[PDB]
């Protein structure tokens, strides 16, 4: 019946290879399939390849790798079908889910193709020759942006498109003109290969050398290693967990000559809802925080796990309101039964604090989760920094807080977040203008009246904060900036307009 | 001008952890305050404490002040000079020179922030007719990342070093900086500090944008790139020094980015029509590149590569007779000195090399030498790859245009890298750009890699283990980046803007 039977093999520079051994995929529903194991030749095999490609597609017109990137999103739509139902299998997230992501996959690999094309990322610049400079003559230089190399992608589990094999890292890396050399998310090995064969079935078709893209399935963690440690391997993107994400940035950092590690990693996104908004739309708001603590059982890096209010009337119309809302939520599938279980850890050590109290609780099993609400107070959450840890998975909590001044204290004490988010109407003005500076250090983007689950890919986008948020050090991992990640500069003294790279 | 001797921490000259002297050229030894963790962490206290009014400064303000910083230093000229020979060893037309350079440089930062085109603003509109679920505008624009320590740099004690371009930089795009003063030219710091404290004074910018912290351990420069307030790290200096506080930005509680430019051999590749053409001035030109200095340049270009020959001799002979007549030069430091004697015999006891001029220095002072070596013969050893910070040319001698194309292809990363050719080596030029643009932040073709120009266009910088920089420059305007991340603004009403 299944409209795409895996072949369950690593895509190793045009040819599908055997590993050490197999593993099972573990689908939510439909048949598990076996996957080829990687290994750490696998891995150099992979890298060789990557910087065999890049002496020709690091030195490609960016009309070429336009066509490349249009190429690929238009065989992933070829796989409209197949991606959906291997997709909903292994994730457990709903079709209308996978349907959607695969469109946010093909725009965002067609806005970098539009984005290259445009010229303007390559950052030309020149200063002309002065050869009557005195005391001596300037000779003209010339500055273009340049591919890296190859690139490591390591996909994201709860994004398995649009941040995974085809997803925004890949498509930033592809575009600069560096080959990619993806680990395989073990969450969805499957949806991995379906498009690795619309990546392969592109590469055919336009004639760019084949070790412009792998996908290594199924890697022990020495099979990540020796990925981020390969010397022919330029950068690192990477979406993940803080302490996964930290060791791998610590391994790029080790070695003989280190490269940057881009990575996307936890955040708690703490929303502040001022007095005015409060009093006029609490209800709406409370409706519109389940609304997005929800979406997809909750596991969004943006889900904005905390809500700040001032105590009374109007924070217990906001509080109530959301409780209804939530209380109406379904349990959902979650990606892996690990994940399952570090939520209900989670929930556990929220409803173990005596310093919280519950607003609701529910039993989560097996794979799925159920909401869960905690409130607790300003000066017990900045008593117990355990309280402002990130949970994955569908649990709020709201802290009260005495003031705009102890809210800012709150403000003050938060670490490095993806987005920080204000709630407000026009009479909260001084309040939100106190919170900005603050908001803008701890976080890439800043939202007024909204909500931070959903991310724009749009030149705009900053998606990323300060440590331990990301380990970006200011680079976004969406939008058309994130391209900057796998260029370099370099400049061209007194060059032969004959020697010039293409790119000029 | 005589020496306070005083750290300048946020508006106050503040004494340490006893004095040491300085260790002039010439002229007289004063003593300085030496530095200390405690005054370390009161700096970046101020630091953090001035980003809140000065990294929410308008461009307009920040351009004031860095032409504020020009004007003080141009006021201080004279003394400047003096103080500057005297503790470098370096001519008095050097600091001349290099003071104009330091200037313009603030100026050069001061006009590009006005234009505005750095803040990367953009806009994606609201859509609010867009279904399922409409769009909301979104807005982005770089901001400062916020204090910034700096280590000057020994041999360029102007440009690099105080007000020099990581402090312009960074003041430049709104971050308050720290500077560890190198203890090679404290005075020449404190002229420096006491200008940017004129500018201070005169502007209205909080006392804690600019510090400066002199002498004092490897534990104070480990607190400054350790402290929780600095939030990126601009250092130029030794690979060893340098890869050791990477590594301490890395493995700190929330790392930050450290750029530090770290040395290199910047070789060039002198193809046969060239060298059949015009040996003799290439040999000169090499020479005075060489020599300059007295070799201090971090763009030193030590390694000339030719394929054997006739024409190859020619060069040769004439790099010799022409830096056979260059006098000893006075070093930045005994220490300094003493390395390059080492480097020296480095060359002068391995038997892969041959001895061309190999006169022995003495004191503070360089004698220029020159050494020959094959390809395979370098290859086969590391060291002989390996930057020597002074004026020691080596010549690789290769056997064809496929051999050099394998030598160039076996270079760790560099700042440079050159090729000198006339027309007919264009074929050859061809297959080894590729090559060297990634091995190089910077590939010049007929000229010497020593001097950097400050412009829009420069790359200064290059692949480890010539810098940590990642891509980034740390000389020309676009060394701003360092300093600076975007953040996205979402439906967020005019009225609660940031102001840029």
């Amino acid at each position: 019946m299944m409209i795409f039977t895996p072949k369950g093999k690593h895509l190793v520079a045009g040819e599908w290879l055997d590993g050490a051994g197999t593993f099972a995929s573990a689908p939510a529903h439909g048949p598990a399939h076996d996957f080829a194991v990687g290994t750490v030749e696998l891995v150099n095999r992979a890298c060789e390849a990557a910087e065999e490609a890049f002496w020709t597609y690091g030195y490609s017109s960016r009309k070429e790798r336009a066509a490349f990137l249009r190429a690929i999103a238009d065989e992933i739509e070829a796989r409209a079908e197949a991606i959906t139902e291997i997709g909903s299998q292994e994730t457990g997230l709903p079709e209308a889910r996978l349907n959607g992501e695969r469109g946010r996959t093909t725009g965002q690999l067609r806005l970098f193709a539009d984005h290259i094309e445009k010229g303007d990322y390559l950052d030309r610049r020149v200063d002309a020759a002065m050869p009557e400079r005195q005391p001596a003559p300037r000779q003209e230089i010339r500055l273009v942006q340049r591919p890296v190399g190859p690139v490591a992608v390591f996909g994201a589990s709860n994004f398995p498109l649009a941040f995974s094999t085809a997803g925004g890292d890949t498509a930033a890396a592809l575009a600069a003109g560096c080959p990619v050399v993806v680990k395989g998310h073990s969450a969805h090995p499957g949806t991995g290969e379906i498009v690795a064969e619309a990546v392969d079935a592109a590469i055919r078709k336009t004639g760019v050398h084949p070790g412009v893209f792998s996908l290594i399935q199924g890697g022990s963690r020495d099979v990540g290693h020796a990925l981020v440690q390969h010397p022919h391997i330029k950068a690192v993107g990477f979406t993940g967990s803080l302490a996964g994400g930290r060791a791998l940035f610590d391994l790029c950092a080790a070695r003989p000559e280190p490269i940057p590690f881009f990575g996307e990693l936890g955040s708690v996104n703490p929303m502040f809802l001022l007095p005015e908004a409060l009093k006029a739309r609490a209800e709406t708001l409370g409706q519109g925080w389940a609304g997005s603590l929800t979406m997809g059982a909750g596991q969004f890096c943006t889900n904005p796990g905390i809500a700040v209010v001032i105590e009374g009337a109007d924070a217990d119309r906001f509080t109530t309101a959301a409780v209804e809302a939530l209380a109406k939520v379904a349990p959902q599938t979650m990606l892996t039964d690990g994940i399952a279980k570090a939520y209900r850890d989670g929930q556990a050590r929220f409803a173990t604090r005596n310093a919280v109290k519950p607003l609701l609780a529910t039993e989560s099993s097996g794979r799925d989760a159920s909401p869960n609400l905690f409130e607790t107070t300003g000066a017990q959450f900045l008593a117990d920094h355990a309280l402002g840890e990130e949970v994955f998975g569908p649990l709020g909590l709201v802290v009260r807080v005495g003031s705009p001044a102890e809210m800012e204290e709150l403000a003050r004490g938060f670490q490095g977040q993806l987005t920080a988010t204000i709630h407000m109407d026009a009479g909260d003005l001084e309040t939100a203008r106190r919170l900005r500076p603050v908001l803008e250090r701890k976080a890439g983007r800043v939202l007024v009246n909204g909500f931070p689950t959903g991310v724009e890919v749009v030149d705009s986008m900053v998606h990323g904060g300060p440590y331990p948020a990301s380990t970006n050090f200011g680079a976004t991992s969406v939008g058309t900036m994130s391209i900057r990640r796998f260029l370099r500069p370099v400049a061209y003294q007194n060059m032969p307009e004959d020697l010039l790279p293409e790119d000029f």
